[PDB]
């Protein structure tokens, strides 16, 4: 009460009733559950990304525009089906639908393109090598590598991407007992992980999949690397317009577990309700994110994270701590590769991480990190570097004010570096919105 | 031994943080403990055969639900008789006999304001046929619970009333409903139509948490393994839903169409049994017990005081079980509210209490049938010995195990006050 | 119930705090201590406190252990002091409200390498005169304790050896010394000369913490109320020092020159009594009990398992006392290690155990000398009732209070396995 | 490792105590300020120079004794001794001057009005107001300091039952508190003073306001060269309780060993500060501190969190009034708070806040404000290196503002030394 009394007088009682704030202020996890309220509405923008598998039900440019508006952040192309010609047309339709909103920063919404490989079916397959080369040639952002069983499998995928695919992210799919057992070595060499529950549920007893999902999500959260929860999340929506009680619960629990992304497979690739499936995941993720017990989560991420002498890492924890202290509406970060936004995201701030970048690939790939909202800055550089920096911060403060994220009177945390180029983030500023 | 500490997610249970607890979960760590979350199976055309109900009892069914929204009193009386016939077909082996509670799920009020006239007739049918529990549909306020209690009359004083929360009013008036109810059912089917579907998980977790705090049974119900009505295996979302209901703190999990009308009634029970054992081992008891202790108020009731001392003692020695003598089941319920990892073996002479304690997680009822000894202390020991012998036969106990024994100072209900540390011989 | 006034006394608002910082903020000078003083006072007996009349005044002021410093005087001098202590103690054997057992402790002169020749003669004197405790000077390694143990000859294996840590070697080899000792004395006088004076507080807090972890008695000694050797009131630093030794976790606090040679021996005892009562109420039991619990390893010893269950039960109902039957004092010691707020009333037939349990904080001994009953269960009930009657007589209990009773299942030492919740009638 | 780092890494307070090591040496600079009462035993300029070297940070003038002429000579001798080290600006130590009032005796007395006026005329930094028993007593002292004494700090002395009972209202209107144990131990039972001390220290820590522990801390050292075991324990426990300052009264004013008493408090405080269980302390201070929309308050918590993440050697903060350094100090960082200020009064007063090391900036301004700021930050680094706080390769947190003037702190920077 006294630790929120002056902020309650300032922001009002109605502010503290929304986005499960009474449940977030609880002293125990049990009290946190007791304080969850169906009448407490989510205010924050949805932070868990939705990956939609693109197929016959979601191929058209008009349908893809509907899915972008519904919340799709990553388009998945399953190379276990179709052909190179089929997937190239899908890629072109996604890019056409994405560029139909390029007229403004207030309307632009980047969509990453992910290639899900067919898999080994011994080691790296010959069609996997051909498909990975297709991905490099078509400019894919992410590879969902099927049946990764050891660290050498991810090294083989990296080698097959060649020197031109150095920027592509490799998300290793854990689909069998070997992948689960060798998880630490796979995560160490991967950019992220996908909990591929379809095959995992056949390879290990179905009643043990939840243990593997929660363990992998927890370790990925500890490592600060993206983790995707996949397969049968809203399965019944392939034929029905509404999901089952188990399905909405599953989506909410994947977000509560700590998943950075949630996925739709047949629900969007072949189902009768692809847009509705995206809308449903969007709705559940917004509710589940507000119900996250940040008080224990942030304390545990701080206690578990080792000490660091990397200024980006040090600035990120100071910025997230500052954002929680004032209930900052957003954390605006300037990033080239997306790394500074990723280091902010690993501490799970409630404040939106608005990442301003000049890299179109980084803007698409940061969708893998929960709570990161990418803004592609296209303006030519200013003669004075410090003015160019300030212009990019103001671009985020304007796009944020104008897209609801921010309001006059709000506090924002601004994360920048001391010199140009990747790797120099070391400054945190507290700014009041006017 | 080292192998003991690698099983039942003991490395994950020893973790200092919840995050480290999740990281330490092991798919190769096998569950050793008996399944403690009760399975309620709805009876219907797919599960009325005496021989099919015997298979469901062996699979793990603990409570048989009679849905009074379907069928006549004649139909429900036959369900009751077939359940009792299947249950009594195992009474020849008293150390391995499993009591099965009978629950009457009411039709509800409909466009009505309170207790319907059909509900009054069905509630009286339940009292006349000896039902143990009432799952009262669409409870919206405390006066709805009082009307159900009044309709049960003086002969139904022992029947438990589990209020079903199925709409926004029930969720908003939850505290007053829980106060006058014996427990709650999160009726997700109607709740998911009455409130936005994407909010049901918030209502489920809130109600389970409050019930855990109150020490009253909470049931998670509807569509848990829905696809198993026609398919032999459930979806990844369904197994996750069952596991998460157990992790949330549900005392009971339910099957509706999966057992009443589906093609896999036995397999649906076996699947819930398998998931619940895995999920119970993954419970982070270190935080859970500390939070239940911190939140529970001080008490001057000896049953309540003995229960917390016994659960604390069970954790200190990794007791295989807590054997409790109970008349009404209340001493077992007060042990269960602290969520011990040790099984609560409840020895009772009341067949109704033996059936009703299935509402409390981790309570394993043993119905004692022997005629009393003339010396009271000798009769209490004979029942404790019966608890140990059944525990050994069922795999709960072995020679060398430590067990906590909970008894009272005089006969009759309400006098539990002793906790003793016992070594199994 | 208990009333609002009950919850304002003995720093109960500060004890209910969720953080240690909030606990400090809630400390109230107007919140009066209700509980009996639980930290024992050791008074050094010398010229200023040698007379039978003066010793009677010191017993009334709160002296629990009489220390005889064998660094001064002779065997003849100390034998007269022992006889005067026993005479003063027995002058209250008619009044059950005034009778209090007083332990007799021999503080050795000290070492050279191994045990000194004078220490062998003095330890032999202690065995012949029936001393209860040995404060072994300058213990530096485990072999020093073994030498004292061997010197305690065939008739003295029951005497307790409290090793005095007085130098850098004793501090560095602390774990091996504590392992073989019955307890520790933080001998700050020599320690403050052997190591830098500004480091003594680190050694005191470390040794007290480790002793609390081990469940072994720890004494805080030297210059606690030094100025009271010549002045009737202590300094602000002295009262703070006594209070902080109690807050650190000391089982005993000591007076040296303050009682042996000073002008105000009775007043020094009265002052330590007054400060310890205040400091014990200010102990943050919520964190302390949770940390003692979390740090203590799992145990398969029924005495250790019963002790934690009993202390948990005592906290749950705000038990007025924990009555324990003990022949060696071990069951009372295992209760004391969990630092209950309830008084541990130890009923024993052993006069030596009754004197030695003063080393354990919160243990209030009662020597029982009635002839044994033919039925053991009746003999147990008679001693439990003796503990309740003495409790009512001394102010610990009233009709309507709840107590926790700790007994075992069969006679003789080592079988404590029972905890009962009893209502005072 | 050094500075009780194994004990600081412990998961419980019990294991923290068990891990305390007498062989683990303190590395960090002493954070708890020492207030020494100046009198006949510590009046000479030569004696005062030795007390400054021993660790004296605040000179207390007890207006219950002596005269205005006597105390004016003491003030002049303190200033003379302090300025005798001004030739080396990177290692010069500011010393605050505090006036302890006589008190009301049998409201604000007429002698107190004259003494408070003396303090304003002589430029004192702090007032230790005797026998404060309600918020209106603080207001009367504030009024008696007139318009020329707006910048003096008022530390209310709690010396009786009424002051203890009305503590919250007194702390609300005061700059800080002094636990005046001498009178408090006569006004309330002696065995209850420790409860009042620990309660007041805790509440002051919560409020982020300075708290002084005073009277009889090393009493025996008035006549003996070494203190008793109870005295060293008392000093260590006042620091462990959370006191920002510790005081010497008769030990320095009339005692045979004034320099040794200061040296002893310095030695004990360094040991006690290393034994502080920061893991629990920071988590409790952070949890208890309310949410804030003030950028100085928000930057302060972000900076302390960042300092703990990298084991920052120091937090260099630019301050005009000392407020930005005070807001850093309230979170009890292990990193030294090096406060670079151009105000000489702020530099002296900032000794009331634990862990704040004031550096008086006596360098000429740079034309560009961004450059003036960078030279004040380089000044902090250079003094830190010279005084042993910093080494090349160390990480520091730099707390600066967006525009000049008090109240605009909003920037935290992670900087690598050289
Ligand atoms: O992993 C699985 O096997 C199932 N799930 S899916 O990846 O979402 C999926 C992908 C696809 C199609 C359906 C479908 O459900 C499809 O009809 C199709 C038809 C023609 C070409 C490609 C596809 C194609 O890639
Ligand atoms: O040495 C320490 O550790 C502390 N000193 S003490 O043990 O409290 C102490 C004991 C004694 C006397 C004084 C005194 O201070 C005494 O005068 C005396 C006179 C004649 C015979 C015995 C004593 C005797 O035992
Ligand atoms: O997040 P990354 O990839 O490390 O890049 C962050 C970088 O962006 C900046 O804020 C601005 O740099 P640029 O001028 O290269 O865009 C740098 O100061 C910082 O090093
Ligand atoms: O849990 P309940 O219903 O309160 O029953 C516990 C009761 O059972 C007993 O242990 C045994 O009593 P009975 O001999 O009547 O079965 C009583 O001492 C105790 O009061
Ligand atoms: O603390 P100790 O020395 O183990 O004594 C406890 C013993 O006292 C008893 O409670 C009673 O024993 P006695 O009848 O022999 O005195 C035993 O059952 C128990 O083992
Ligand atoms: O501690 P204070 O009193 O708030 O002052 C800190 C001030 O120091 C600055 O960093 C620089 O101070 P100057 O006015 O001396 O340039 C300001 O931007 C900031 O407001
Ligand atoms: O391979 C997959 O994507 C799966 O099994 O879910
Ligand atoms: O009544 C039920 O079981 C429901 O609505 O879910
Ligand atoms: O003997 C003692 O007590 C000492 O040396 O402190
Ligand atoms: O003036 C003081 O400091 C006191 O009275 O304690
Ligand atoms: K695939
Ligand atoms: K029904
Ligand atoms: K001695
Ligand atoms: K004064
Ligand atoms: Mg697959
Ligand atoms: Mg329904
Ligand atoms: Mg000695
Ligand atoms: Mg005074």
């Amino acid at each position: 009460r006294a630790d929120v009394a002056q902020l309650t007088q300032e922001l009002g009682t109605a502010f503290f009733q929304q986005q499960q704030l009474p449940a977030a202020m609880a002293d125990t996890f049990l009290e946190h559950l007791c304080l969850l309220d169906i009448d407490s509405e989510p205010v924050a923008a949805r932070s868990t990304s939705i990956i939609a598998t693109i197929g016959p039900a979601s191929r058209s440019v008009e349908r893809l525009k509907e899915m972008i508006k519904a919340g799709m952040n990553i388009a998945r192309l399953n190379f276990s089906h179709g052909s190179h010609e089929y997937h190239a047309e899908s890629i072109a339709n996604v890019r056409e639908a994405v560029e139909s909103f390029a007229g403004s920063p207030l309307s632009y919404r980047p969509v990453a393109i992910a290639l899900d490989t067919k898999g080994p079916g011994p080691g790296l397959s010959e069609q996997d090598v051909r498909d990975l080369r297709f991905g490099v040639e078509h400019g894919v952002d992410i590879v969902f590598a099927s049946f990764v069983r050891k660290a050498s499998d991810v090294a083989a995928v990296r080698a097959a991407l060649g020197p031109e695919g150095h920027g592509i992210k490799i998300i290793s799919k854990i689909e069998n007992h070997e992948g689960v057992k060798r998880f630490d070595e796979i995560l160490e060499v991967s950019d992220g992980i996908m909990v591929a529950r379809g095959d995992l549920g056949i390879e290990i007893p179905a009643e043990k999949v939840f243990l593997a999902q929660k363990m992998m999500i927890g370790r990925c959260n500890l490592a600060g690397k993206p983790v995707v929860c996949a397969t049968q999340m809203l399965e019944s929506m392939i034929t029905k317009p509404r999901p089952t009680r188990a399905e909405t619960s599953d989506v909410a629990n994947a977000v509560l577990d700590g998943a950075d992304c949630i996925m739709l497979s047949g629900e969007t690739a072949k189902g009768n309700f692809p847009v509705e499936a995206v809308k449903m995941q969007h709705a559940i993720a917004r509710e589940a994110e507000a119900a996250v017990y940040h008080r224990q989560l942030f304390e545990e991420l701080r206690r578990a994270a080792p000490l660091s002498r990397d200024p980006t890492e040090v600035t990120a924890i100071g910025a997230v701590e500052a954002a929680f202290k004032c209930c900052a509406a957003a954390i605006i970060v300037l990033t080239t590769t997306g790394r500074s936004a990723q280091l902010l995201s690993r501490y799970r701030p409630r404040a939106a991480v608005i990442a301003v970048t000049r890299s179109a690939q980084a803007a698409r790939q940061v969708h893998l990190c929960r709570g990161v909202f990418p803004l592609l800055y296209r303006e030519p550089p200013e003669a004075i570097w410090a003015d160019d920096v300030d212009r990019r911060v103001q671009f985020g403060i304007e796009s944020g004010k104008l897209r609801g994220f921010l309001r006059v009177g709000d506090l924002v945390i601004v994360v920048t570096g001391w010199r140009p180029g990747s790797g120099y983030t070391n400054i945190m500023r507290v700014l009041s919105i006017s």
